[PDB]
């Protein structure tokens, strides 16, 4: 099908680290959006230091954009894990993959996994669409559109 | 046991990612149910685009489908992950399978796990029952039968 | 202590892949039980396909039995998972085993973890008293004992 | 200045119930960490009639054990301020040791907020048992020291420093 | 952005072990949000025994300050846990940093995640800016900047 975010407002929640290729994922999923719809407007940022910081900081932008009457119809939380020396990787990427799964029933809309995990730069700026090569998709795109169509297929009006 | 299928309801929703091994096991996932007498009428599809939509998908499906007076028996998710180089399939498959199972307990209905995590797409392709040497079998259909008899047995009437 | 078991309902769940395992720990978790002097009419047995319908197979068991007027005073789900070569082992074992142990505080009572998470046929074999060379004692049996314990010490009464 | 600095002061447990309820797995290891934590909360001043032992026969069966432990020392009117789970687990050939340990560990940490009392997180998950005869105190060279009476320290500050009282 | 930390009542809940680092990990953290404007006396530290007891240390430090009627706006509980030989590194580090992220929920507050989880000793002094070689940086630093920008942005207040 083809979805029309027309009628969706979107938020979008970053960390800042890695701040090149968050730019470019960002961008991504806000290209994507426009072109199935949403309206610019309607596009919501908001940024958090780290990724750690991506679920309580989605839960409280949804609760603070219902409360001023400018409910999000779905957020999507970004954020560029790289794996380093020791095991933070895996403890940040863990916690905060599993509290993006459970906020989906906290906040009641859904919400879009957009963290990358990767064990190199090189995988990130690919998944990014930014490698030397582009030898694969910027990914953001995709979450874009995910949210588009989770919004419209699944929303309270639905 | 035999378990007569014909008084069922049964949802599936499927990522769309590997599309290919997705629709054969989805069709090896209707064709058991349909053995077992479910009605053709009675199994409704769904689709979300990734398998970590897979878990809140499933909720809102069962929900509608109560909402418009055709409640759902029991639901299969069903996605295919196959491991990349970087981590983001641990960290879908895992946060996926454990939301997939605590759903059950929102939404009183047995959820069916219905997700491949494979290292290689040849395993995924044996495991759809479709690899060239047809080396296993359709686990759609394991997950077919499963879904009638979790209903039966455990269905909100004994 | 000696753990009288004579007062006591007990549930055993199974999943129904590896069944010669499966039926070699049932039977020894039960035979553990009746010479703790629970009884044969009092051990209600079940069986769900996989391990992963394990945790909800025994919480709707449990709430069809107090329902009917014949509640479960604990319940113990088994099933036999040997790693193949996809990480199905893996996932089905790690959500299965949590979802076990958080099974008990909705059904309050406890529940015997009573799932192999073996690496190859042969460990699952010996962990039922059933390999070759009768390398182990049946652990079916250990989950019979615990059962009448677990009951016993921390039930309602 | 802030809260800070270190006075590394001694806690009185002399008002304090305490409850150890432990596996029955690798008993030797075991009954070392139980005396050394009984050991450490009666030179904390932990009246020995305050110290409440009641055990289970594996590790899987502390969490709730420990739940229906506290539930019935408060139902008889002898609530426990602190409850310390003991078991050893040692890593064997199947992946039993991962999957008890992830989940008990997990049940635990989560216990704390259903019976509204500290736990003390008083589980070995040792790769050998020298690792886990040295943790308690009783391997041949003596290398370490008895966590177990580390598990009794922990329990009388969790109790006193963040006590309902 | 710049942040006015003046506002805000900040608790930082450290463990025993490491103590050395703790308490560079803590001076870093205190430093950079006196910087931000917190004030000295709005500062409040506590300490635990060791990492496992931080998440209930937390809950219940939140709770006897709102009680006394000074509440925390933000958290940092800060711990350095180091792999030894046993597994007791994983499963200590694993499910205190799940229950961290989600003590969120249950004080209403942010928690910032001030672990460290270190293979090595060396990636802890350097993490805590005392390595020999001055390598990195201290991460503390980062949790203050942290802990004043989640409590200003995403504060019951505003
Ligand atoms: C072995 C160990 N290592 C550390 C560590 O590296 N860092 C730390 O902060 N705490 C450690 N602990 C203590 C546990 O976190 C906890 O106090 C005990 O197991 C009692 O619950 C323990 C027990």
């Amino acid at each position: 099908q083809n979805y029309d975010g027309s009628k969706l407002r979107v938020g979008i929640i970053h960390a800042r680290w890695n701040r090149v290729i968050i730019d470019a994922l960002v961008k991504g999923a806000i290209d994507r959006m426009l072109s199935l719809g949403v309206k610019e407007e309607n596009i919501i940022v908001e940024t958090v230091p780290g990724s750690f910081e991506l679920p309580y900081g989605s839960k409280r932008f949804a609760e603070k954009q219902a409360k001023k009457g400018e409910p999000l119809d779905v957020v999507i939380p970004i954020g560029v894990l790289i794996k380093g020396s020791t095991m933070h990787f895996e403890y940040i990427s863990d916690s905060t993959t599993q509290a993006i799964m459970n906020l989906q029933d906290k906040i009641n809309i859904p919400v879009i996994f957009g963290l990358l995990t990767c064990l190199t730069e090189e995988q990130a700026l690919a998944r990014a669409g930014i490698d030397e090569g582009k030898t694969m998709h910027n990914h953001g795109e995709d979450w874009g559109a995910a949210a588009v169509e989770m919004a419209t297929k699944f929303g309270a009006n639905a």
